[PDB]
């Protein structure tokens, strides 16, 4: 599909085309703490010919090209290469970046990707958690679990 089916259930009037409001409700759906400005920074990078509606190929344009960033960001996480993140190479990751994390903060943000209580998270379970969160790179998805979630991480 796979995009398909959340183009579908996301076109609620069914025009074949999702508008801002649209994907305001979709995101209200998902349970996770995003600002009010997320569907337009969406549509601001989505909406490539401006005419104010996403159309299939816009839709999985924007999805397509912000999982190859978030796919970047789960590697630049993923200290042992293992296709894999644990709580500990969340440490030692943000670490190296100047900032410091407790095991017990790690493996909060560790509980709220993990779907299938590995305790680890695996590609799909990254990609399904950020698919509809706006960041951009690790740094925006470390400033997200801060400000957003409030995770304890001190720089
Ligand atoms: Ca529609
Ligand atoms: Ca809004
Ligand atoms: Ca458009
Ligand atoms: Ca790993
Ligand atoms: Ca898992």
């Amino acid at each position: 599909t796979r995009y398909e089916t959340l183009f579908q259930a996301l076109d609620r009037n069914g025009d074949g085309v999702v508008d801002i409001g649209e994907l305001q409700e979709g995101l209200r759906n998902l349970g996770i703490p995003l600002g009010q400005d997320a569907e337009e920074k969406i549509f601001t990078t989505g909406d490539v010919n401006k005419d104010g509606k996403l159309d299939f190929e816009e839709f999985m344009k924007y999805l397509k090209d912000h999982e190859k960033k978030m796919k970047l960001a789960f590697k630049s996480l993923d200290k042992n290469n293992d296709g894999k993140i644990e709580a500990s190479e969340i440490v030692q990751s943000l670490q190296t970046l100047g900032l410091t994390i407790s095991e017990q903060q790690a493996e909060l943000i560790l509980q709220s990707i993990d779907v299938d209580g590995t305790m680890t998270v695996d590609w799909n379970e990254w990609r399904d958690y950020f698919l509809f969160n706006p960041v951009t790179d690790i740094e925006e998805i470390i400033r997200f679990w801060k400000h957003s979630t409030g995770i304890d991480i001190g720089d």
